[PDB]
């Protein structure tokens, strides 16, 4: 809070390093250096972190502000002419002039955050935007010439930089050359600044033509006349400069602007560019890591040679080899000569994981692949190879664009030669070695960031060997210090530019380089005493960095080995660096072993323990036990999975004997068993040899046997009915991995998960001391039939007892007793380490948690009897923080048969109350208002009043309110009612009540329509009642007031709904006014004022049951919390956006209101206002009139009539009809909205690919469900994250089909829907999207069922407003992929298919209602 201001843990440092990258960029030059040694004292595994930086989000926000309001029209020519003059010269003219400049074009008499005022970025693009603004409303006369010779201008300088781009030497004037270190960033700036200004005319000249929805202002009459007559010559100018755009956006490093460009170019080509624009696309995709967007492309391109496309995508994904062998045998291939070159197997690589300018692509590709691996050896292979092809095929045209100089010096740094060193970088380009400082970086130096990073990484080993023959302290360190410290200014400037725009993210080749630098100038100075002078990336980065390469970690070793092979030079006391390394290859191997990097990975192997398969099996068959694993994990990749799994028996036989073996115990015992577990099949035989040896074979087997074997639960007798003996090694392995480690709340969950799905089985199936036991008791046929009778299905023990009596004509108890504890043996053992999982977790993800207490509720409803010393004795000491997500099934498990399970279910509750009484709130107190189902909540009650009386009072006494609140309309209701039916006693006897029950706003109704008892009266022995209706529906034809329709203030209960709430914000005040709306039912829109002062609005509905949305929203959030794995290494969060609602009675209820979404409706709306304002200038028709329009001359075409049912309607009419209005309507409504809501490409991207994701969790999930009546009302879009929102749930579990007018499609799918989510469509990242999503819901659909079946038993849910019983079958049929066909499953894919086919095909969107508008 003091930090952002007018003067000058992982949840702190998050907001630290946010702080920090706002602050970066700064006008005062103390604070950018003041925050840049905070920012870079912080790990890089925060740094580099994924989270949600709400700093850049508020400049988002602000800079939105500003664009949506209208123009201001105060930017004056001189001010454009200086803001052009420095973007395309450097030259400014003026000498924290932006400020002024701010603020002299402001007014007083017609606001963007006073503190957000210090900050160069936002004003950086407040100036870009209002130069647009002053261009566009110029009619482009601008003082750079004509409208024309702009035009020209810009051209020429695209142009000119992009022919730099193919030849770097043509050296550029004004961008190229600089006098200093300054000049070098800033033309990075200027060009950044000159894309940002061409998107934003681009917006601008778009708006004025065509228009926008409530994002920004229409510009005047003649600004649009002028954009309207003129969009051709606009257009082509456009995709004249489009090919070179793309060109410059990719030398300066923005792969967004060169993106938008490529599919505008491809969606303009309507009708031999397609190559390169392809290519290009494909290459910028790969820079922003996107692979799904380029196999969307590659499949979209195939219905158009383009195979290797593919191949690139591998690279995007970080898989080096196999990227590098499939350019090689496409180059193979599309050459017609051998063009490998050595490397690894082919066969174990796999399985681990004709143009000019096509062949020297993909050469380039494979050059610069090799290279980021580190490979001089593959590097030189592949240069001779090159070299060998051209001159055996001259193509005067394969060139490799890559310095063998810089690859040299490189590779003799590492190789430990100096000298060699040294003579390399003698002839690199810049200053001479060490023997000024404010002109480091040599002239003629191009703006792209690749040279920069270059010459960084060049003068970093130039400081490295200075230092190194140095050693072997004033007199060759000043001089280092000084160079180190230029160095660490200069590396500053990609995270200032990245904070220039909104990325939410860092680079990581940056970001390495300038930790590198500080680690040197520290360590130069301090000769290795301190620990401030070794990289802080650490291995914590592997569970939060898993969506980075192996780069930074290639990076940062090179300079680890630097510092450690010098520490050989130190006599004094220096840090502990051998730790350092070895973490630092372990996370380096893994991080290369998870991508299929076999080669790197053993490299890493190799040095840390100091090409063909039987190579890696001869050799490698505090960081020990994790060196061992990993080696394990090595070959297992490699194929060699049986001497993986011998190893990791051996090493875990090791570890069982160790000091402390806690977390490698563990962890050694789990991968065995979920690789013994793939390979079932294969390994059957062995667990089967292993379980008859071991009551009486291969080296894994005799292996396991002592592993099992180790001295110190599970009998054979327990699992000798229904079980398997291979699953019985199985189970034995979780108990020992259980018993061995009581610290992991994994070893208790796998083995409860196990101990519950083979006790299922078995009691499921069931439905020598015995048989001793009973003849002693009974002192040849009576012992069969009693034996039989006592094990037959085991009010049960007079059942028993009655079959007994009557088949032997009193011991059996025992006898029954025993054989009962024996069979429930698993569901004890199920019940115990699940209660240990739980008091563990007072370390697990959510979903794992749910699970396990829904089993467990399961249990306790389904069986009480058989297992109760173990329920009740756990239920009184489980913690209630794990029992916060199931709190509605409890309650509606109170009705149950039992009454030592209603005593415990309220005990829980009741424990629950305390420290978390706001949650359990509402619902007891609603369920107030037979016996069985009253003492509970008048208990829980009673509890939570005890600690809080005057709370209860008040929230008892605002629902008594809100209830009453739900007089007029009643009476209206009714009267229409008997009006309706009266074509008597009934009629009367309705009345009477209804005046009974009428018996401030009552006093008025009261005092002015008090004689319709007597009127009511004298018409019993009828226009009274007639007169009585007209009048109250006359008056009817929406704002009311609290005080007249009591409000209380300063209150201290709870919101609505606060399950995700840490902090409870007690409700203050109400809304004063209260309105109503017009759709249907009249819903009551209140607001609610909190403590914390933020505002709360919500919905209040009456007359509807609510019941069945509640359990609805419930379901979504546990479908959302099985993304929380997923969304901790993939950028766009896969989330289901959803509301919170709160019944208040059996018809009353409150829904929360989401804010901030606007309907898709509107911009159809919006569109047909436009349309008929163009049309009048040289209200609008209803979805149902425009519709009749045409049905009705196309029936009459054909000689049918409207007075026919719409049941016997030709189908080729109503295709046609549908094919006449989809050609009306454009496809660019949402398309276009959302990309002119953002502000910056950057910023577009994000926001398309989360709507993207949004879309397809959405449509997973609606499919799935069965959501249906998905019309543009019921369907909302948040613009300031792109994310896709839905209200109404009231058609839902295929409800739907049996409406008037049935639907057939899945999802809501139109034109517009899929035309949002680029040129693809639905074939690129829409389909990975789905896939995931389904995979993931395939994976925990038990859950779901369970969640699902507790809905169905549900005392206070009303299906019917065997019918819940078909929707659990039909959701339980779609989940294991029976949905069409029961027979046949089908996969992920073929689903996805089938359902993206059955949704876009015009036949069913053709046969549908015309309210749900299929045309848009
Ligand atoms: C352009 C006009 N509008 C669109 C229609 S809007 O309403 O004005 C509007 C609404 C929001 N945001 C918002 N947030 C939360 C909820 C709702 C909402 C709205 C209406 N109905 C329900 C509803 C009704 C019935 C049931 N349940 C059953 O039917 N049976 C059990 C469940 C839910 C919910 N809306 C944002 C902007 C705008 Cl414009
Ligand atoms: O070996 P680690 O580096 O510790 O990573 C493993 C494992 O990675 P591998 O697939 O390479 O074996 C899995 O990570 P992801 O595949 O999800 O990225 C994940 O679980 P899955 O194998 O089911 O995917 C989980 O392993 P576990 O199943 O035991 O939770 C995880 O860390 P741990 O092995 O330490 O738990």
């Amino acid at each position: 809070a003091n930090t952002l201001v007018e003067d000058v843990p992982d949840d702190l440092l998050q907001r630290c390093v946010d702080v920090c990258r706002v602050q970066l960029v700064h006008s005062g030059t103390r604070i950018r250096q003041a925050f840049g040694k905070l920012l870079k004292s912080i790990p890089l595994d925060v740094v580099l972190s994924n989270n949600n930086h709400t700093e850049i989000q508020e400049i988002s926000l602000a800079l939105r502000s500003h664009m949506s309001k209208a123009p201001s029209n105060t930017f004056h020519p001189q001010d454009f002419s200086d803001v052009i003059s420095f973007i395309l010269y450097g030259n400014s003219h003026r000498t924290n002039w932006l400020e002024r400049l701010f603020y002299s074009c402001q007014r007083l008499d017609k606001t963007i955050p006073r503190n957000l005022l210090k900050t160069d970025a936002v004003l950086w693009q407040w100036a870009i935007w209002e130069a647009a603004q002053f261009t566009v409303l110029s009619k482009l006369r601008t003082p750079l010439g004509r409208a024309q010779d702009t035009f020209q201008t810009i051209e020429g300088i695209i142009r000119s930089l992009a022919a730099h781009t193919l030849n770097p030497d043509q050296d550029v004037s004004q961008w190229t050359t600089a006098d200093n270190d300054e000049g070098h960033g800033n033309n990075q700036l200027r060009l950044v600044l000159l894309l940002q200004y061409l998107e934003n005319l681009e917006k601008l000249m778009y708006n004025a033509y065509e228009g926008c929805a409530n994002a920004l202002t229409s510009p005047p009459k003649v600004i649009r006349t002028f954009f309207y007559t003129n969009r051709q010559t606009c257009q082509d100018w456009l995709t004249r400069i489009r090919l070179s755009i793309m060109r410059v956006g990719l030398l300066a490093g923005q792969p967004a602007v060169t993106v938008r460009h490529g599919f505008d170019l491809l969606t303009e080509m309507k009708t031999n560019e397609l190559e390169v624009t392809i290519m290009m696309v494909v290459e910028a995709l790969c820079e922003l890591h996107c692979p799904e967007a380029i196999q969307g492309i590659a499949v979209w391109s195939s219905s158009i040679n383009l195979l290797w496309i593919n191949s690139v995508a591998q690279q995007a994904e970080g898989r080096f080899e196999k990227a590098s062998v499939e350019y090689q045998e496409h180059l193979c291939a599309m050459t017609g000569v051998d063009c490998c070159i050595s490397s690894f197997d082919k066969s174990v690589l796999t399985l681990a994981n004709s143009s000019p300018e096509v062949i020297n692509y993909l050469g380039n590709k494979a050059c610069e692949c090799y290279i980021s691996i580190a490979d001089w050896a593959a590097v030189q292979e592949w240069q001779n190879s090159i070299h060998d092809l051209k001159k055996s095929t001259s193509s005067t045209s394969l060139n490799l664009k890559a310095d063998f100089n810089y690859i040299k010096s490189l590779s003799s740094f590492e190789s430990g030669k100096f000298v060699e060193c040294t003579e390399q970088l003698e002839l690199l380009p810049g200053e001479n070695i060490n023997l000024n400082m404010k002109k480091l970086l040599p002239n003629m130096l191009s703006p792209d960031p690749r040279e920069l990073q270059k010459s960084i990484e060049v003068q970093l080993l130039r400081s490295s060997v200075c230092l190194a023959t140095a050693l072997n302290w004033q007199s060759i360190t000043e001089n280092v210090v000084k160079y180190l410290k230029q160095t660490s200014r200069i590396a500053i400037g990609p995270l200032r530019l990245s904070t220039l725009t909104v990325s939410q993210s860092l680079p990581v080749l940056s970001t390495l380089q300038l930790y590198c630098s500080s680690a040197l100038e520290n360590t130069v100075s301090n000769r290795l005493s301190t620990e401030d002078c070794l990289i802080p990336l650490f291995s914590e980065a592997l569970r939060s960095c898993k969506q980075h390469d192996v780069r930074p970690w290639m990076q940062a070793l090179r300079y680890t080995m630097y510092q450690n092979q010098l520490l050989e030079k130190i006599k004094e006391q220096t840090v502990p660096i051998r730790s350092h390394l070895m973490e630092l290859g372990l996370t380096a191997a893994k991080f290369a072993r998870k991508r299929g990097n076999v080669s790197l990975a053993t490299r890493l192997l190799a040095q840390c323990s100091e090409t063909t398969a039987q190579d890696l099996v001869q050799h490698f068959k505090k960081w020990g036990p994790e060196l061992d694993i990993e080696k394990t994990k090595l070959l297992y990749t490699a194929g060699q999975s049986t001497h993986a799994m011998e190893m990791l028996s051996s090493c875990a036989i090791s570890f069982c004997k160790s000091v402390k073996a806690e977390y490698a115990v563990a962890k050694s015992i789990l991968t065995l068993a979920k690789w013994i577990q793939a390979e079932w099949k294969e390994i059957s035989g062995q667990l089967k040899q292993v379980y008859r040896a071991q009551h009486q074979l291969s080296t894994l087997s005799k292996n396991i046997l002592t592993l099992i074997e180790l001295p110190s639960i599970e009998s054979e007798s327990t699992v000798h009915i229904g079980v398997g003996e291979p699953d019985f090694i199985l189970g034995q392995l979780y108990h020992l991995s259980s018993v061995q480690a009581p610290e992991v709340a994994k070893s208790w969950a796998a083995l409860a998960s196990w101990a519950y799905r083979w006790g299922r089985k078995v009691v499921d199936n069931a439905s020598x001391x015995x048989x001793x036991x009973x003849x002693x008791x009974x002192x040849x046929x009576x012992x069969x039939x009693x034996x039989x009778x006592x094990x037959x299905x085991x009010x049960x023990x007079x059942x028993x007892x009655x079959x007994x009596x009557x088949x032997x004509x009193e011991g059996v108890i025992k006898v029954w007793r025993k054989v009962v504890d024996r069979i429930f043996s698993l569901y004890k053992l199920s019940c115990s380490a699940y209660f240990t999982f739980l008091k563990l977790n007072a370390q697990s993800t959510d979903d794992m948690i749910v699970m396990a207490t829904l089993r467990l509720l399961r249990l306790l409803v389904k069986h009480a009897g058989e297992l109760r010393q173990y329920l009740e004795h756990g239920l009184e000491t489980t913690p209630t923080a794990p029992w916060r997500g199931i709190i509605p099934q409890l309650f509606s498990r109170l009705n149950h048969p039992e009454v030592y399970v209603r005593q415990s279910i309220c005990n829980l509750l009741c424990r629950v109350a305390q420290d978390s009484p706001h949650l359990i709130l509402y619902p007891a107190i609603v369920g107030t208002i037979q016996a069985m189902m009253q003492d509970c909540y008048s208990k829980i009650v009673d509890k939570l009043s005890s600690a809080n009386p005057t709370m209860v009072l008040q929230v008892q006494m605002l629902v008594a309110e809100l209830r009453r609140v739900t007089w007029d309309e009643l009476w209206l209701g009714v009267l229409l009612q008997q009006h309706m039916y009266v074509l008597x006693x009934x009629x009367x006897x309705x009345x009477x009540x209804x005046x009974x029950x009428x018996x401030p706003h009552e006093k008025w109704f009261q005092d002015n329509y008090g004689d319709a008892i007597e009127n009511a009266l004298e018409k019993l022995k009828x226009x009274x009642x007639x007169x009585x209706x007209x009048x109250x529906x006359x008056x009817x034809x929406y704002i009311l007031r609290l005080e007249e329709i009591a409000a209380m203030t300063n209150t201290e209960i709870a919101l609505p709904g606060e399950v995700s709430a840490r902090d409870t914000v007690t409700i203050h005040s109400v809304g004063g006014t209260i309105t109503i709306l017009p759709t249907k039912t009249k819903p009551k829109k209140l607001l609610f004022l909190g403590s914390d002062g933020k505002s709360y609005p919500y919905l209040f509905k009456g007359l509807e049951d609510l019941h069945l949305d509640e359990r609805i929203m419930q379901f979504l959030s546990i479908v959302n919390t099985m993304f929380a794995t997923i969304n901790r290494q993939e950028t766009p969060r896969f989330h289901a956006r959803h509301y919170s609602v709160t019944p208040l009675g059996t018809r009353s209820g409150l829904i929360q209101w989401v804010d901030g979404a606007t309907p898709l409706f509107g911009l159809y709306k919006r569109w047909q206002q436009r349309e008929a304002a163009l049309q009048a200038q040289k209200i609008v028709p209803r979805p149902s009139e425009l519709y009749y329009s045409k049905i009705g001359p196309a029936l009459k075409t054909v000689g049918l009539s409207l007075d026919v049912s719409r049941r016997d309607w030709p189908l080729h009419v109503m295709k046609a009809v549908l094919e006449e209005l989809m050609e009306a309507t454009p496809p660019n409504l949402l398309a276009k909205e959302l990309w002119s809501s953002c502000t910056t490409p950057d910023e577009w991207w994000r926001v398309t690919q989360s709507y993207a994701r949004s879309t397809a969790v959405m449509s997973m999930v609606g499919y799935i469900i069965g959501l249906g009546d998905r019309h543009l009302d019921n369907v909302l879009i948040d613009m300031t994250t792109g994310e896709v929102v839905h209200i109404d749930y009231n058609v839902c579990f295929e409800k739907g089909k049996s409406l008037r007018v049935p639907e057939k499609v899945p999802f809501r799918m139109t034109q517009n829907i899929e035309t949002a989510l680029g040129v693809t469509g639905v074939e690129g990242v829409f389909r990975l999207s789905c896939e995931q999503v389904l995979h993931i819901m395939r994976r925990g659909r038990e859950t779901l069922l369970t969640l699902l079946e507790a809905f169905v038993y549900d005392p206070l849910v009303d299906w019917t407003a065997s019918y819940a019983v078909s929707v659990w079958k039909r959701v339980k049929a779609k989940l294991e992929g029976r949905d069409v066909d029961p027979n046949r499953r089908m996969s992920v894919a073929e689903q996805v298919d089938y359902v993206i086919k059955e949704a876009t095909n015009l036949d069913n969107l053709a046969q549908l209602y015309e309210g749900w508008t299929a045309w848009v």
